[PDB]
């Protein structure tokens, strides 16, 4: 039923700080039929580098498929600088269950 | 501000589903004062074994903590097409814990 994707960022052990607001751009995803919510966690207690997640709940996976598909998705996505972000994996799931108060 | 935790369990490959249905019980979460929410996911695509992650999401860390440390849970499973005795095909089950540092709901 819901769908949940994630976007897992491994960067640079300290620089969480200074480059995780820029994934709090929802950059037009909830223009998309289907989504429902977006969440950007930073895992506490890393010692080898700093975890970012880019959470999104769907009502289902094809509600993300057409988010993937869709213009403000391609739209969307100092010179030399090395970047922060050592690594970008995306997993996704399904919700079994879910309860909101 | 916003916080989430999460148990990670590694499991026998097919015992996802079954797992999930082991979860729709909260045990009283919901009466802790800063509980939001609460999503049991089942991994895609996974090979060898199956993977299913509680997440709870809470005001504050400490809202989670009471909720550890609350009667409710301290006093709170078996499923009807269990054997007396059957085991949740458990590998592992690992705590993690989040800062949100974002959220938005349509």
């Amino acid at each position: 039923h819901m769908f949940m994707a994630e976007n897992r960022l491994q960067l640079q052990k300290g620089s969480a700080e200074e480059t995780i607001e820029r994934f709090y751009n929802r950059q037009g995803i909830e223009t998309i039929e289907g989504f429902q919510q977006m969440f950007v966690t930073k895992t506490l207690n890393t010692e080898d580098t700093d975890e970012v997640k880019i959470l999104t709940i769907w009502e289902s996976e094809d509600s993300f498929n057409n988010w993937l598909n869709s213009d403000v998705f391609k739209e969307a996505h100092d010179d030399g600088q090395q970047s922060p972000i050592l690594s970008n994996k995306v997993f996704k799931y399904d919700i079994g269950y879910h309860y909101q108060k």
